[PDB]
């Protein structure tokens, strides 16, 4: 089957995005940057062995009844096309891809995320693995270019890994109306949320004995310090793992051991860290079933599927519009 890869993100989208994010978050109380900047290829490959810890379960987890409940998600929606929000190199990808191809449905893919490069390797693969078919790859981000997937067929929104997650409730309800405005009706959402459980299991879901997510945090500065040239003492900021309980959530702050003061030379701003400041570099919500499911609601999609793990510990969402 054909490819396509179209393009909307300019050729230095990017950069001015890193620009705007450190500028504004660096000068805020507490200082706050985006997690969407862990993920250069160093990072990438930290968050590879993450998922393979003992002690982090979400991505077995969601394995788990996806390996259980493909099928089924494939029968309750009936969809040709299935659409990844999301680089679409996961084992969970061809899961879902299966299942279709199974069913006798498959007819289209959409892997839509913003690293044109990752998707142009990613259709290759898909066009070698399954005959047949199209391969829409879309470039393109959430806030301008959910409108930028093609139309026509049933279409199945895949969102897994609880990356709604990294969305505090205001931008997660703002993300979930924009996606279920451009659905048509028949089309379907998949949603992947952790669920709140035990803070002793969640902290230490992300603080690793060796510190594997302790590297993967500081990264954040190492971007920061290379795309912006800034002089982050990387060393000397230290990882944290709290657990927000009234909102819910885990954050991953970076404590300051000394104080620091930093120059991003590319932004002409200099900050500076008091001896103990710590810094938002993520938060990772959890989410109740009944909340989960009113979400959806708010922003015109009906639950009709919502499985679970066998210990309880992550939930898959299927709404339709
Ligand atoms: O929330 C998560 O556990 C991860 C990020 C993360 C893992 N360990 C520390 N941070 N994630 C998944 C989708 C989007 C972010």
């Amino acid at each position: 089957g054909p490819v396509s890869v179209a393009n909307h993100l300019g050729e230095d989208a990017g950069h001015l995005a890193l620009r705007r994010d450190v500028y504004s978050g660096l000068q805020k109380t507490p200082k706050s940057l985006p997690p969407k900047w862990f993920y250069d290829t160093v990072g990438s490959e930290l968050f590879d062995q993450i998922t393979r810890l003992p002690e982090y379960y979400p991505t077995r987890a969601e394995a788990e009844i996806l390996r259980a409940r493909s099928a089924e998600v494939a029968s309750a929606c009936r969809a040709d096309t299935l659409v990844e929000l999301g680089s679409g190199t996961s084992e969970k990808t061809r899961m879902l891809l299966d299942a279709l191809r199974h069913r006798g449905s498959l007819r289209r893919f959409v892997p839509f995320d913003v690293d044109a490069s990752v998707l142009s390797a990613t259709a290759t693969a898909i066009q070698r693995e399954y005959s047949g078919v199209e391969i829409n790859a879309v470039c393109g981000d959430f806030e301008e270019h959910l409108t930028e997937i093609p139309r026509g067929g049933r279409r199945l929104f895949v969102f897994l890994g609880s990356t709604i997650g990294n969305l505090t409730p205001g931008p997660r309800a703002q993300f979930l109306t924009a996606l279920a405005g451009v659905m048509r009706p028949g089309d379907s959402l998949l949603l992947g949320t952790d669920l709140v459980k035990d803070a002793a299991r969640l902290v230490r879901a992300y603080d690793d004995p060796g510190g594997v997510t302790a590297q993967f945090n500081r990264n954040v500065l190492a971007v920061i310090n290379r795309e912006l040239e800034a002089d982050f003492d990387v060393d000397a900021f230290q990882h944290v793992a709290r657990w927000n309980s009234a909102e819910e959530r885990i954050e991953m702050w970076l404590r300051a051991d000394g104080r620091q003061r930093v120059r991003v030379g590319a932004l002409d701003l200099t900050v500076d860290f008091d001896a103990g400041e710590e810094m938002l570099t993520e938060v990772s919500c959890k989410f109740r079933p009944q909340a989960v499911g009113a979400e959806l609601a708010a922003a015109g999609l009906h639950r009709i599927r919502w499985w679970t793990d066998e210990a309880g510990d992550f939930g898959l969402s299927l709404a339709a519009k």
